[PDB]
């Protein structure tokens, strides 16, 4: 199913109480919503399915263009599918800066609190500000009212502090967060700290991650709210996980990250297979030499399959990789 | 907008008057119903997106494989979507046999059937029983009842007569047919006459089309109702529209068909980009000699943009060659 | 074997005797000379395998880029190869405009000579002197000479007058020639009159020959030789043969072509298997995803041997259009 | 230039005497061997030339399958390009074993033979006798009447002592080589004396080289002959150079390898570009939709040239590993 407000909050509390981070695969289409739901069932996983400002577009059509729409749409397509699912699947919506707030996370905002008013749940189950690229001061002071606002809305507000490429956190950063936004009692908020991530996949040596950042943060929070100096009472997020090693992969864990956004890796598995059909197929899905090619391979159905298949191996790999594969909170073993 | 029923009578009866067709574009996922309202958009035209049985499992994803399921999504999908346009989409199943009436048609309809029951309109505007595979009484039963179904939920039916290959229609099928359905006074129907209709694209000679079939089937219709010679009780509807030449589309329309059935001609333009894109960066798509391929290439969005736009500019051919480009019922010009 | 002098006449001779033509294989390679040689073994028929300047210095390697080397080194290897083949093989040089006779055509000529002072014969047994692009007088000047100098040297000469694209000779080019020349009296020479050829493959349309053109030169040539209005004083050579009509073919053939030149669709014959080679085994081609690829589809000879056979089969094909298939005169049947 | 017997014995001889060695790039073509005597030019590199049995039968064409004609054709076209190049190029056949004597290695001893009687140099400068599949004793003898053969018509001999895997040569062998043929006073001859050599390209850890086994071989035979004992009495030849690890070329160069053989790897390199030409220009090397294609990149040589450069490239490579670069006895610096 959807995850309902209480079950993610009880999906992230478990990942955190425990170690473990679900993956948050972005998505752009039937298709890949598709691949990804299938790919948490196969793992046995709950998950999370995301929509960036750019995947939204694109989910709009070539025609509309907009953001809210794709957004929309997507979700809706996905609400039918996830019922099918034994798995529990939360929706999410990623980077938002603050130039895009009155055309994305705003009126996404406001169609759940209507659906909130009316009894309902909400249609997305988090979203991303993404303040950056402000002071930040400003940063979160836009936070505090997003906060107000998604919690009022049964949904988690993520946040970033710290650049992602494709630059490091600071100490007073951690402060200020905690200060302003309490640690979940003013509502549930994820906290993508930036350690050295970016977007994208290269060879090794360029990609520095620096993960004791995160666990610095753990100690400065923990220390601004009296806890004891192993508490951790941030709940972060790693972007940019594609590429990542194992062992970065291990030690974000341990500092208390409980989503780790997937993208790059995915696209690459979806492509694949399409890109060897079209070679073993030349001649079928290209009309040579005055013939008509063969339907059975340029229909898309046939590719996109494949296309299918191969993104849900790569995310059932990432439930392996981030320790949730196997621990949905429905337990269909 | 999504297509009222009142508007989407209103477009056939339109159509019918002024010999003219719309395409019924076979789509399968977000990006083709994508593809496919941005066609009628740019034609200025109006226009249909029909499921298959297996479009509909295919939407569904391979980790569901329901029907029901990928209809109804992909129809929740496409109400958002159709919104953001000034032209009337209308939402068609195609062919359902009887085996499988129970888990597409049947389903559907009861869905529709609970939403009129609110004040609401049905979540598609038609479907088609396909019992041209048993005798022509059982056939006519089945679609005695469901027609009565149908209409009491607002919906369309289309029914067939003879089988599409990939054989035609006898005058005592047309007799009976005006018997047992009438002629729209007990609910709108459409018929599927075959007249030599093909499923796919073949080369020049093979297909074999009777559109004088169809003027025989106008004709004795018109007999049996105690109409003149040249009345047209029957929407017709042409099966296996891909490759078919001009002169053949126009003496159909000349006889009543009301609707053009395309699919194998959207597929090919569909894949055909994809299928250039993945050999001119073959090494953008394929991790090769050590490196890493590029992500601005194997992003899935590159791609399906360009299939995208191609598969909207095949619909706009579609809706010149039906002559509904220009006739949209909303009249932005 | 390769054409003696004498065989080679005799080919000219029997083919103008009989309105036949041989083909004019344009080769870069020992598997471009081995599927020409293949072409006319298979056919039953003589033929001819021609060097242009380009092919030449193609054949010499980036490190030599020398016309004389690479036609040498080529014209050695084919020595060796239609020794092992029952039907006759000559050897020509394509195109040599005045500013390249002193680098090619000319130093051919005096290795023959050579040959020749020491009982042997010619290397080549006809060279292209292509004077087009300079004025009339000044090109029969030159061919005069050069006819002079093969004739001694067992050598038969190929000249040009009209240019041809990628127009049409006039009359009294075609008086001169006859004047300057006479009619194989002082050496047999082969006549590039050009008729509206064109190098290269384009759609129907484009290129228009005029055949009747060389039905006229015949006559202005009987008609200054004191001959009867039906003989064919000039041995003809048809460039741009790719690409050409059937009928286009047939008339060329009824005024006195001996010689159709064939590259382009040679190209095409040799180049289109490797096309799908490399396709079909794009990941044997290709070190993919961290594999090694596949020796067996990486070793040239395999994709080779499908480029030489399939221009061994276009071969046939243009011994069978020119009518010279089955008449080798070696009477292999 | 082709390298004379003596200029070849010297070729050897220094590179023995300075622990380097020469590439023998199997060829199959013009335009593979053009690429391998450039490859050597750029290296200001000797080098050596070789024909399988397989690569013979190629080079003569589908229309006659001769070892002996392929063989003939390909060395007189190499010894018209060699001389245009500074540097000494070796002419050598590779494996023949007993069955194929009689019609690749005897008639081209012969054909050597009555150049030598005349006052000429041999076609080839060495030749293969691979009797490896037959016991050692045989081996020798068939060995021994060869090198009688080979050294009167100014020919070096190599033999094989182990199989070459796609195992691992025992003392007695060494011994009985030494007693058998001598160590260069009864004729010059190269031993390619097997150490786990594979012929062909594997992932790491495959292929397991041995080459102590060379160490053992030479001390084997310096203690035969009475020599100190780092004394090397073999000339050394490394099959299945390809794929191998620059600190297994470094052992074997130290333990006497005076030849190593490419192939694999030329053979990719060659390959590389022509796979990338076919697919950034699938729609000028395929005619597709009706269109003609694209002439100047069906054109063979438009491939083939990048194809030469890039196998040029690799044998530079190997001329850099086996330290035989900017040492041709030409001393053209
Ligand atoms: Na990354
Ligand atoms: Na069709
Ligand atoms: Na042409
Ligand atoms: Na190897
Ligand atoms: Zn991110
Ligand atoms: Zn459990
Ligand atoms: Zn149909
Ligand atoms: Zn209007
Ligand atoms: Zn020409
Ligand atoms: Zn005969
Ligand atoms: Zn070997
Ligand atoms: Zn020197």
């Amino acid at each position: 199913p959807i995850a309902t407000p209480e079950v993610y909050a009880e999906m992230l509390g478990q990942a955190k109480q425990n170690s473990y981070a679900f993956p948050a695969i972005n998505c752009t289409s039937s298709e890949t919503v598709n691949a990804a739901i299938k790919g948490f069932a196969d793992a046995g996983s709950d998950g999370i399915i995301q929509f960036s400002t750019g995947g939204a577009e694109f989910g709009s059509g070539l025609g509309v263009k907009d953001m809210v729409t794709g957004a929309v749409a997507l979700a809706e397509f996905t609400h039918v599918i996830a019922a099918k699912y034994p798995v529990n699947v939360a929706l999410h919506t990623d980077h938002c800066p603050k130039d895009k707030l009155d055309s994305y996370v705003r009126p996404l905002l406001a169609i759940s609190a209507q659906r909130v008013s009316k009894g309902g749940n909400p249609l997305f189950q988090s979203h991303m500000w993404d303040g950056s690229a402000v002071p930040i001061d400003e940063n979160l002071a836009i936070a505090q009212e997003l906060l107000k606002a998604a919690a009022a809305a049964k949904i988690i507000l993520e946040i970033e502090i710290g650049v992602v490429g494709g630059l490091y956190t600071s100490p007073e950063d951690f402060e200020k967060t905690i200060e302003a936004l309490g640690a979940g009692e003013h509502g549930k908020y994820l906290l993508a700290a930036t350690f050295g991530n970016v977007h994208g996949v290269y060879k090794p040596g360029n990609v520095k991650l620096r993960p004791d950042i995160l666990a610095q943060g753990q100690q400065v929070a923990a220390a601004k709210l009296g806890l004891p100096a192993d508490a951790k009472p941030f709940d972060f997020v790693f972007h940019g996980g594609s590429g990542s090693l194992k062992s970065e992969i291990e030690e974000a864990l341990r500092y208390g990250v409980v989503k780790m956004n997937v993208d790059t890796d995915t696209q690459y598995a979806f492509t694949r297979p399409i890109a060897g059909h079209m070679f073993t197929n030349y001649d079928g899905v290209l009309k040579v030499d005055g013939e008509v090619g063969v339907k059975k391979v340029y229909d898309p159905r046939s590719y996109l399959k494949k296309a299918e298949a191969s993104m849900s191996q790569r995310v059932v790999q990432a439930c392996n990789d981030l320790h949730c594969a196997g621990k949905s909170l429905t337990h269909h073993h």
